[PDB]
Order: C-alpha cells, then structure tokens, then sequence
C-alpha cells in the first residue's frame, strides 16, 4: 500500500461531455479536463459511474481515456475507471488505460448478476493482469451496484497484489474507520461528497467526486482545515458544498453538474446520454446562480 | 393488448453458448435452438437475463438474434430481448430485430443508475419506435434492476402504445392478480419457473423461464393440467420443477443448466462468460444424473 | 407432525373491538366470535397482529382469551397467540391459554432487537413447555417482524418438539412449496389473504387471516373449488377477495375491517388503539356498500 | 429549540441490571447510576432500546424511572424514555416521568405495525401532552423500527411544540448535516457510538450511547478535542472506542457490557433478558481485560 502512496488526493470524477445528438463532444471533453487541472485539482478519475460508463460502448470509453491522457498526462493523476460487468471488457479497457499512461485503472464491482466473492477477487485479479503494472483503485459502491461487500471481504480485495487503493463510496463510516484501521497505509478515497468531512475524519485520506468538477478547491479547503484543526472552517465548507448538492440532487447531478459547466463557458451542452432526460427547465435559473456564485469565488 | 394475443404461451430464456476462449458458439447455439423447438415450446426468449445479455457487446446479440431467426423464424415465435441501459444501445438492437423478422421485442427496465419513471416511460417509446411495428414486451424483474415499479406505474407502462406483453419476474403473486384484473386481455409472463403453477392461477397465462431449455414440456404440463382442472398433477410437476430448481441454485443456474445441456449433448462447452466461474466439479455428478433423468423422461 | 392435524382448515385471526375510551369493549367481542362461528369457520386465531396485541398489556391479553374460550371453546378450534419480544411474557400467556382450554398456542419470531437463531429456538421451547401439551404454531411474519429466517432455520424450528404448524405470513411460495415438501404433514397456513388460493396451489393446506372476519366462507369456498378442480371458481373467489382487499388496504386493514362489521351490526364502535387513527370519512361509502354486499352475499 | 439547550451534551443509554431470576437488580442499578455520575456524564437517558424496556412490564420500567430520579436528580440531567408502540402506555410512563422529576421525555417510533405519518405526528403530541411541561426528545432508530422517515418528516417532527431535540440514531451523516442546517439550535444527539466523533464533526452537538456506562469520558475527551481543534486527539479516541465496540458486537452489545460492569464490581448478574441468552464463555477474558484497561485508564 506504501507503494500507492502517490495516488492519494482530491481526484474530480470526470463527467463525459456528449452532444444533442447523444455523441461524444470531444472538444469539450479537452476544455472540461483543462478547466480541472486551472482549479487545481489532484488528479481525474475518468470513465466512472458520474463519467456514464454504463450508457457508452468500449470503443467511446477508450476514445475518452485516450484525450485525457492527451490533454493531462503527467500534469495530474489520471485514474482509468475500466469497470464493467464483464471480466473480458474491463480487461480490454485496462490495457488500453496502460497504453495510453494513466497512472491506475479501476473497477467498480460488477453489477447486475450475482457474482460470488471468489468470482469478484477473480475479476479483480484478471483486471490487474491486463493493467501491466498500474495499481488497481477497488470501487465500492453498494448503492448502486447491490454488491454488500463484508469488512472481511473488503479486506481481502484491497490486499490482492495489485491493489492500491479503494474508492469506497458508502455512507457507513464505522466501516471506514475499520478500513483505515486495518489498512494504515491504504489510499481511502470518500466517495460521498456530501459527507467528505466526515468521511476523512472516519480515515479516509482524499476523495473522489462528480461535484470537484465544479468546486473541487473546497474539497481541498476541507482537507486543509482538518490538517490545521480548523474544524469551523471545515464544517463551513462542508455546509457550502451539501448545500449546493442539496440543488444538484433535485435537477439530477451529472446532468446539473453539466448545466452548471455550461454557464461557466465549459461544456457545450449540458445533456445526459438517455435514458436520462434532460434538466427540468424550473431548474436553470438556480443552476445559473449558481455557476454565476461559483466563477466569483473561484476568481 | 388483444392484437398481442399471439403472444400468449411458453417460452424458453434462451441460452447463448460460448466455448473455452468465452467466444460464441453459434454451433451450440443452432443445436440449442433445435432442441427447444423439438421439446414443442411455444417460443423463444433471445439475449435476455438469461441470455448472458450484459456480458455481450451489441454485435455479439446481433450475431445471435440473426441465427436464432434462421433456425427458427416461422417455426415457433421469436421476442428479442434487445434492453440495455442506454436507450440508444437498446434502439440499435430493436431495429436489428425487425430486420431479422422477430416477432416482438423486450427491454428490462435500465438499471444502474436510478431514473425517474417518466425517464422509463421514454426509454420504452423510444425502442417501441426503433422497433417500426414489433410489439413491445415490458421486463420487469425488480430483484436484478433495482426498479421496483408500482401498480400504477406498471399499468402505465404496459398501456403504451405498442406494448403487446409483460414478463413479470416478480414472487409477487397479489400485485400478478392486479395485473390481470386491471389488464383482462394483457400477455402476461410468470417469470420466476419456481412459482409457475400459483402465478397462472394468479393470473399469468404463460411464462418465460431459463429451465424450460431442460424441461419446457414440464410447464406445458402444468399449462394442460390447470386448464383440465387437474391440480394433482400440476402441483406434482411444479414440485420436480422445483426440485430441480433447488440444484440449480446450488450450482448457479446458467452454468447448471448449460451443463444439463453438455451431458445431453447440446451445448459443446457448458461455460458462462467470466466473471461466472465453473461449476464446482463436486457437483456434476448430480448434474449428470439429472440430464440423464431427464432424458429418460422425454424420450 | 401427524398429530396437529386437527388444526388444519380456514382460521380467522380475531379483531379485538374498543369501546370509545379504547377499553376492551367485551360485549362486541362476544358478538364478533359468534359471528365467526356463524360464517361456518373453522376456528379462531386469537390476539394475533390483526387482534391488536401489541397495544395490549398481558391482562388485557388474557381477558380476551378467556371470554372467547366462553363463547367458543369446543364449538370450533380456538388457537391462542401469546407472542411477546419477552420469552418470560410470552410464557404467562402460554400458561393463561392452557388455563382456559386452548387447542393451541402461537408465538412470532421475536422482534425489534436482534435474536440469534439459537435465541429463538429457545424462546420457542421455553413457550412450548409453558403450554403444558398445548401444541405450537409458528408464525413467520418478515415483513412486520424484521426476522429474515432460512428455509434451514424454518425446518429446525418446525421440527421442534411440540411444534405442530406454521403460519406462513410471506409472499414467497417457492419457499411455501419447499416446506410443504419438507414436511409432509406439517399443518401449513397460508397468511396473506391476497394470495390465498395460489398458496395453497404452493402446499398451505389453510390459512389464518384479518379479512376472514368478514368474508371467511369465500375463503372457504376456494378451499372447496380447488379441491374439486373447479379452477375458475377458485380464481373468481380470489379475485373478489382482492377487489375487497384492495380497498381495505386503502383505508386501513384492521379499521376497514371494524368498519365493516360496525356496518354489519357486530362491531359497536370500530376504532383501532392509539396510534392507529380513525378511518378516513370518504371511505364510509365504500365500506359501508361493501358491508350490504357481504350481507346479501351470507356464509 | 434554543430553550432546550440544556439538554446539550454527552448521555449515558443507562442498562436495567437483572438478577438471577431476571428481575430488577436495584443494589446494582443504583451502582450504575452512581458509577456514570462518577465519570462525568452529562446525564442518563432511562428505559431506552438499551434499558431493554421492550422486554419490561410498564411497572417494571417505572420502577427504574423511580429509582434513577431518586439517585441522580438534579445531580445530573434525566431523560425518561417512555416509549411504546401503544400511544395510551408511552403516556402513562410519560405522566410517571413528570411525577419523578425527570427533565425531558422521549420515545421511539412506535413500530412493528406501519403508522402513518399524521399517526406519528398525534402519537408524539399526545406524550408531550403528558408530560406536561418536561420536553420531549424524538428518538429516530430506523435500523430496529422500520420506520424510514424523511428528512421533510423529521423537521416536522422535531418542530412540533414541546420538542426540544432529536436523537438520532442513524449513520446517514449527510441527512445529520441537513438536520443541523435546517434546525441551528436543535440539540442533536448522536446515537451510533462508532461514528460519534464524525457525527459531531456534521453537526450533532452531543450523544446519547450504550457504551458511555463503561467509557463515557473517551466520549467527552472527543467533544473536548473536536472544540479544541485537537483532530488527532479525537480520532485517536475514535479509534479506541471502535477497538472495544468492534469486540462488543461479537459479544452482543448489552451483555458485553453488562459483563464489563460485572468485572468492575457494579452490575452483580451481567444476565440480559431472555430471549437474549447468555455471554460465549470464550469472551470472557477480553470482557475482564477490557474491564481491567477502563478502570485503569478511569
């Protein structure tokens, strides 16, 4: 684990620009990870489930990882989220994550089916083969994926040789506590942006989120303040940030991330891939106040 | 749904073959889609849950939707279950459908990411579009999607127009009640092969199942003996069916019954896509055992 | 368990009438067991979830257990539910049953806190010895109870000595199926009244229910069809059976319930305790034309 | 909400000693109160999910609302939880926790059969109507009741007249954060013991906890280290407190600790009731060595 220590950070989980004819806006792609790396961010994890993985074919999903490497290849860390249901896929995706020089792939535990324990540290396993020497970022996410993962079974993926780190998007933070107790030197990535604060002082040590693509400097500024024991200033920040999620849960939150990008002169157009449809018209006067609120602080 | 009365009967969840390289086995396929037409099902189910669907790309289900109409079209019925998580994905798999001459299409509900019910309502116009006249058989199976649908969001869906069916995979047998009585003319699918009796008295006038590729001739018997007012021999076949069902879960249920098939001389390599494992080897005595039974039984 | 046998049949769970100060209100309750009687049940299932027993103290328990051994004991089967989270509590209700001449005792799963498995078979010995030869019914309620037994663990509590049925208040009849196949003898209740006719197509050979109160003699009537082979008779019964449920599911089962038979003359004042609030006014028509249905309809 | 303030704080979840014959141990229930008085608690939340009041007669429950108040009022601060499923029973353990000179009420969502949310909102006015004057305290434990109550439906809850704080047991720390935001002067408990330090960080102001009966001042170590900004403090704290409630939920969690007590000489019989059985005899020497660390560290 002491290894990975270079992947721990505050990594924007990069939302896929697309266009009203639901293709990949590749200009806006480039714009969108160069906006990322103008704010500061640590690093991008890209092609994850606020990336819309799961509505794109492989070939687009490569074409993604390609430009970002392009476009941020030893400027920040770049984490391919390679995830699929099938092993053989996340596999092709991990090779070319290689090929391209990101600096870890990552999977999500696969979904739908279900798959045994032994079936899921065989996944891993083969995912790592196809890596060729990028660390494996394990992805839990119970919320989505139905896969309860035990404390013991967590255990025994984030210390399959390969692995590095774990993207552990639950709200449980005993069980994060029990993570960083177990595993000292672990890279732990928060998940829930709505409860970083929270979640790094459970033990977690950075985080991975669709809401750093707007205001990743105040996930920063929360890291910071714990660091210095200015707990108001953390609190504070938190509160900003849950607030501004609070809107972004009502429009739909990729897709109130991407309007939010689009008053900031990033993305093109805000759209979703379908089935999601688009923001609820209702909605765009608070999500251009809010874009408007975010370029003044951001300065 | 009296224009869709065609659609009424028992039909396999098809299984896609693969062999040892996870390739497709088009052979095992064209043996496996004989010998469902031989055992007098009513139809076939292609590239569904079953059909190992999410673990295929499209051109995969594609390759296996146009085999299974050579083989069988005009013979027995044909709905191709064309539901991916992206509406656009489960377009291209419709309009493949219909070129291929289907008689009807399917779509789970698209899961993963949550989407609101009118984003549902959308998904399946779309593809009933896409699908330029085949009629839309609603999937709805909320134990593997995580979409639960209400009553009155499943009236809704099954109301579209161009919907002819629903496969209910639900244990549900109040809400299959509720189905009919709202629905006198509706096709309506039992989907769990583990309550198949109870769910036509419930209300379901036929079923999709993955054990009927082993054993369709048994549901056939429960469909004669209900109507016939013989409710011994409908229970005493649901009870084999059923203690069949018990091995298969045992053993994984795809693998288990593509392993039925291989000792009946079906299907070349009784192997699921990875991240499926094999079947434990302490098993495939009884799985042998039982293909030989089976066998015995149907002549 | 071929020596419960006399306990099989068609048993409604007993409501437990208040006055308007929500006592006891006693005259009410002897009125509602001779009405059960009259309907040609098979018995009664006394201070059950549908007899309101959680908002009731141990002697309020016991006085509606000795007044309806008054009113019935050797005219029809009286069957006690003494069930209490408290092994202890549970046990003086068991002795108290026993004392006014019972034919059995029922205990739910203990709830709210978290029992072992091996908790709750010693909770069930411990009432079983209590009932001094009285014999057990099991009763499985997950969805109000929170306990998620396996088919194991409902096999070893089945066939704890001086057990002599279960009631089976879920929804999963492949689960109905295999406890039938099991336990051959086993008295098996069907708890869901929706579902009545397709549990016991699953192996229940009766059942114990609120709405048997009001309509029991149709309860019986799909008993009676399904014996004979007359499916659609059956399927006609539980269709009207859920037209019924459907509604009293809108107003509140229990109070919709009280309601009726305050309309039918029984029931003087039809309030559920506290928090249980009144029935809503613009559902009196509904019960009350349902009432005058029941009546023309008769046992 | 900002009257209530002095409902603020750090409140040990007391537990009901039994004796052999599973009645009340009074000799070791007085023991108890004396013992967390002793450790500087803030206060005693009586008869709750911990007290195994779901397992006790109204009588029996009384009984240790009684003796509590005789032993700790106006030494420390007194809550009575007088919750039952029956609104009627919560109102006379609410009357009883007025006669006793209690400073608050509180009760759980009434469970087992689904009420409505109306039905909640008149069960809770109906107790603080009882009550007469003591606030009432919302106890909010989805895991055990079922009840799933939305964020809307706690924040007409807890701004019903009378009420003047919320514990909340739950680990969805982005719904303790809405609470707080929405409600700026609502005493708020945190109820999950093994996220107490991230709980606060969110927003809670205090905690009610089974396991404070034998650690209560690690509990306020980490209130004091959060206030003084002293992050590796509070976490250090955290983490020896999931030390012991990791090996607490391998126990069982009531007997593990009524076990504890027993070492500590303060609960005689550490029995809970049944259907609860009895503590693994393997447990036993972690229970007297994790007796033996907290007298030591105390």
């Amino acid at each position: 684990h002491h290894h990975a220590t270079n992947l721990r950070g505050v990594m924007a989980a990069l939302l896929t620009p697309f266009d009203q004819q639901q293709a990949l806006d590749k200009a806006s792609l480039r714009r969108l990870v160069q906006f990322n790396i103008q704010q500061g961010i640590d690093g991008l994890y890209v092609g994850g489930s606020t990336g819309e993985a799961f509505v794109q074919s492989l070939s687009e999903r490569e074409q993604v990882l390609e430009i970002v490497a392009e476009e941020a290849k030893g400027k920040i860390k770049l984490i391919a989220h390679v995830g699929c249901v099938s092993t053989a896929e996340s596999q092709q995706l991990a090779a070319s994550a290689k090929r391209y020089g990101f600096d870890a792939v990552s999977a999500v535990t696969p979904f739908y089916y279900p798959f045994s324990f032994e079936e899921h540290c065989d996944h891993y396993r083969a995912i790592i083969d196809s890596a060729d020497g990028l660390p494996m970022v394990v992805y839990n996410i119970p919320a989505l994926s139905g896969v309860k993962l035990t404390l013991d079974q967590i255990n025994t993926l984030v210390t399959l040789p390969g692995v590095g780190a774990l993207k552990q998007t639950s709200g449980d933070l005993y069980q994060m506590e029990q993570i960083r107790r177990e595993h000292p030197d672990l890279v732990l990535y928060n998940g829930y942006d709505n409860i970083f604060a929270s979640g790094l002082l459970a033990g977690a040590d950075g985080g991975i989120g669709s809401t750093y693509n707007i205001m990743g400097w105040r996930y920063q500024g929360i890291v910071k303040a714990l660091k210095e024991g200015d707990i108001q200033t953390a609190q504070k920040l938190q509160t900003e940030c849950n607030k501004v999620i609070d809107l972004l849960i009502k429009t739909g939150v990729f897709r109130g991330l991407k309007t939010v990008l689009h008053y900031m002169d990033v993305v093109s157009v805000p759209l979703c891939r379908k089935p999601f449809g688009p923001v609820d018209e209702k909605y765009l006067p608070e999500l251009k106040a809010l874009a408007q609120q975010l370029m003044q602080e951001r300065g």
